[PDB]
């Protein structure tokens, strides 16, 4: 995934509080996300993928493998079972807690880096430009 | 309350998706009361307040004597019991329905009209000029 490597910051978000409501996220750190406008850096040695994510109240780092699934903690605390494939020269992600899922696809546009977030039927975009 | 009698037309707002997310407002319902921007319209006739709301999605109207409950369908199509009295030349409504409750302050500034809806600790503003 040479296309995703460097590091880049959020241009712009599309219905992210609306996300975040269906995923269960509270009041107060839905106010604390949006206002973040995270550097999102992406890294790759050998087979392992690294996703780093940095906001001045709070950073996260995953590592894996594409296709094995593994243990994550999100932002918002949940700890989620995650499986990250490569589909189309897109990262495919799917989250899976407490019997419920939530896809979340990272993708090149032109020159950008466009996430896509869905949980039951409502979307967030938001777009990334390199740093 | 001759200090609310005119129209008033939406000119801020504060909060008021998370209001109606703490309320239960379904997205789409949501996303349609985002877009309008309603007018108030207040006239009393004898001790009978009215208070309308216009907006090209949905009218509401509600006519009431100030200390007694009465019976109000809300936008978003909550059966309420209604209650609205006059303090601190305020006008304060509460809406009780399934053993929950939410106030609406309607108060002047200035020039200008405020309603603020209180949800379990979530508060939105909503700041009205006259027409
Ligand atoms: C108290 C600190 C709060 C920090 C932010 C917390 C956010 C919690 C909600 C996270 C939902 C999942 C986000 C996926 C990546 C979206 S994207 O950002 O990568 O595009
Ligand atoms: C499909 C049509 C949708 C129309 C809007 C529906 C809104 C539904 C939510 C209403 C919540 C209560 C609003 C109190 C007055 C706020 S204020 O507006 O008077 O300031």
């Amino acid at each position: 995934c040479d296309a995703f490597v460097g590091t880049w910051k959020l241009v712009s978000s599309e219905n992210f509080d609306d996300y975040m409501k269906e995923v269960g996220v509270g009041f107060a750190t839905r106010k604390v996300a949006g206002m973040a406008k995270p550097n999102m850096i992406i890294s790759v040695n050998g087979d392992l993928v690294t996703i780093r994510s940095e906001s001045t109240f709070k950073n996260t780092e995953i590592s894996f493998k594409l296709g094995v699934e593994f243990d994550e903690i999100t932002a918002d605390d949940r700890k989620v079972k995650s499986i990250i494939t490569l589909d189309g020269g897109a990262l495919v992600q799917v989250q899976k807690w407490d019997g419920k899922s939530t896809t979340i696809k990272r993708k090149r546009d032109g020159d950008k880096l466009v996430v896509e977030c869905v949980m039951k039927g409502v979307t967030s975009t938001r777009v990334y430009e390199r740093a």
